[PDB]
């Protein structure tokens, strides 16, 4: 079925734990040994998500390569997101160390430090200029260059300097500071056009390595994030856009990371925002 309608059919008929039930029942299994090993224990934030063994970053390491994030491939949009946890106190400096092998212009981030009254992630880049912050298990020195704070996200320069051969090189940071607490957001307006800035910076294109995206598990907002980006470019690229199936898109996506979207009220915020997505398009 198109999308829109089918969006009124399960509206009406009140079927969205339903539909997301059957996707969780069809959703691949895939060993994930790595993130299992007992040396990796303080390298995972919840012990019921893990990286698929298949499609893990590794770290250019020979004493331990894990972190927990994917790499998830889309064939025929052409895209590439790295999607990871929050990360830990004792892996920022992994999280940067990946960002720097890897290639990667931008940082995407989902959710706030605390969230809940509880921590949700370590604050891992610096917040002044004049302090900056050194990793010295990886060997990275990381320094805040300029700030711009929006109403509901704030864009960041950083420089990221590897301190064994000196070179240097810039990382956009695109915080989205207005996810609510509980459940997903009423309009998907902001979202939306938090998207468009990131695409806009270049952070998505071939010329650089894939963009990484975290919340706090690295699968419910951060899949949001990457279904909405891969469904609006095949809608753009194919002959009929009402052919795109977002269902059969998460599935695609869930061969490479497990648990992504993790809330019917995700699934459904998905499809509000590819739907009003593809208008503003054209
Ligand atoms: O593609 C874009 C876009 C291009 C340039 C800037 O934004 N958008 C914007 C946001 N959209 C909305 O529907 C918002 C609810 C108004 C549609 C998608």
């Amino acid at each position: 079925m198109e999308m829109e309608k089918e969006f009124e059919q399960i509206d009406k008929s009140g079927s969205w734990a339903a539909i997301y039930q059957d996707i969780r029942h069809e959703a691949s299994d895939f060993p994930s040994r790595v993130a299992k090993l007992p040396k990796n224990k303080n390298r995972n934030r919840y012990r019921d998500v893990s990286p698929f063994d298949h499609s893990r970053i590794k770290l250019h390491q020979e004493d331990n390569d894990y972190i927990n994030a994917s790499l998830i491939k889309m064939e025929e949009a052409q895209r590439s997101y790295i999607l990871t946890q929050g990360p830990l106190p004792n892996t920022v400096g992994h999280f940067w160390e990946m960002v720097w092998e890897q290639k990667s212009r931008g940082v995407v981030m989902l959710n706030r430090v605390m969230e809940k009254g509880s921590l949700k992630c370590a604050q891992y880049w610096p917040q002044k200029e004049e302090k900056e912050m050194i990793f010295e298990d990886t060997n990275l020195k990381l320094t805040l260059i300029s700030e711009d704070i929006k109403s509901y996200y704030t864009v960041r320069q950083l420089e990221l300097e590897n301190l064994t051969t000196q070179e240097t090189r810039e990382i956009l940071h695109f915080h989205y500071t207005t996810w609510p607490d509980f459940g997903v957001p009423e309009s998907p307006a902001s979202f939306l056009n938090f998207l468009f800035k990131v695409r806009e910076s270049g952070s998505l294109s071939p010329e650089h390595g894939p963009v990484v995206v975290h919340c706090s598990a690295g699968i419910g907002r951060s899949g949001t994030f990457c279904l909405a980006d891969t469904c609006l470019l095949l809608m753009d690229k194919r002959k009929d856009p009402s052919s795109v199936d977002i269902k059969k898109v998460l599935l695609e996506m869930r061969k490479f990371r497990m648990g992504l979207i993790q809330t019917a009220d995700q699934l459904r915020f998905s499809y509000l925002a590819v739907i009003e997505g593809a208008k503003f398009i054209m």
